[PDB]
């Protein structure tokens, strides 16, 4: 395989102290992926450390990540400073028969994170500095001359930039594309897969803002809201919290009835185990008047039942069904939640 170099999944044989182009250092695999691998490095040319992501040696492979490096390469061009909640990608080359990314090291994913809490979650204060960086990230993906969605927001492809500050960046726009083909594909990871998405409708981009919704309730919690073994389980759980989908998007919906029944009266009902529609309130999860996620935020700073209600109105205003009216990022930035 590959002169040696590749093993029978395409991917490149990782041996650490391997030197590059007599420029990199290679120390460690960081990162596993369907893409291929990402390995920290030190570039002694720039003397600095880098994540260098080893796409698979594979045309399919190869061809989305050329995608992936113009996504990269169109956000970079812009001026802004909403930019810098996007990984940078520094270069890329052709080695060994492997496409490499060159990205800026950062730090832990929110997934490390919720596992150093030990999935308790961290202060609402932390995710409020979370939510609002994450929302600027999705003000900048939706500039028009960008429109892109990630398809892929998860707690695991958002990182820390460092181990000691709150500051964080979103990566891996190996799924991610423009809008234009208003299509459907089975896309996002499951516990953070939007309704449209489940219902086998075209999306745009307010998936991303679904899973920003789920993904900042978990942060806080330490457990995912929606935690589905399958479409079915993931679709019946959603409704346990925010009950029957509006008839308006389940007469458009191409596998409504994956899910959900039409009654002769042209109303909807859950298919033939499950708490029912609209009982597992998010006032409840959130524990609003009781001191927060099983009661641990019990006399604390900035967890007041008004801070729990402004948080409450954010994330029910994120998951929304239909994704006409489910909140834009700049809406998102403007909600009391933020006054501080
Ligand atoms: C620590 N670290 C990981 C990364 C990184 C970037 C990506 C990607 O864009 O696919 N995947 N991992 C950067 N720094």
């Amino acid at each position: 395989y590959n002169d040696g170099y590749d093993d029978d999944n395409y991917d490149y044989i990782v041996k650490n102290g391997e030197k590059w182009m007599d420029r990199y250092e290679i120390d460690s695999l960081i990162g596993k992926g369907s893409f291929g691998q990402v390995v920290k490095a030190y570039d002694r040319v720039e003397q600095e450390w880098v994540a260098i992501k080893i796409i698979k040696n594979k045309k399919a492979f190869l061809n989305q990540a050329q995608i992936e490096v113009r996504l990269l390469e169109l956000m970079n061009k812009h001026d802004t400073e909403m930019k810098y909640y996007i990984v940078h990608l520094k270069r890329h080359f052709m080695f060994r028969n492997h496409l490499c990314l060159v990205f800026e090291m950062l730090s832990y994913n929110l997934y490390d994170l919720l596992r150093n809490t030990n999935f308790r979650g961290v202060s609402l204060n932390l995710t409020r500095k979370f939510a609002q960086q994450m929302c600027t990230a999705l003000l900048f993906l939706a500039t028009p001359e960008l429109s892109i969605i990630h398809c892929d927001l998860k707690p695991e492809n958002i990182l820390l930039c460092n181990p000691k500050r709150s500051a964080i960046k979103i990566v891996d726009f190996g799924s991610s594309c423009q809008l234009g083909q208003r299509i459907y594909q089975y896309i996002q990871s499951r516990f953070y897969r939007s309704p449209e998405v489940l219902l086998g409708m075209p999306y745009d981009l307010a998936i991303d803002m679904w899973s920003l919704g789920c993904i900042l309730v978990e942060m806080h919690t330490g457990e995912p809201l929606f935690s589905g073994a399958n479409e079915v389980d993931q679709m019946n759980k959603i409704v346990e919290v925010l009950g029957i989908p509006p008839a308006h998007i389940l007469d458009q919906a191409p596998k409504a009835r994956k899910f959900f029944e039409k009654l002769p009266d042209g109303t909807w009902n859950l298919k033939k185990e499950y708490k029912p529609p609209g009982t597992r309130k998010l006032h409840n999860i959130l524990g609003v008047e009781t001191g927060g996620p099983g009661g641990r935020r019990a006399g604390e700073s900035g967890h007041t039942v008004a801070d729990y209600l402004k948080f409450k109105d954010l994330i029910l205003r994120m998951l929304d069904y239909d994704p006409k009216t489910r909140i834009q990022p700049y809406y998102a930035l403007q909600h009391s939640f933020f006054k501080k």
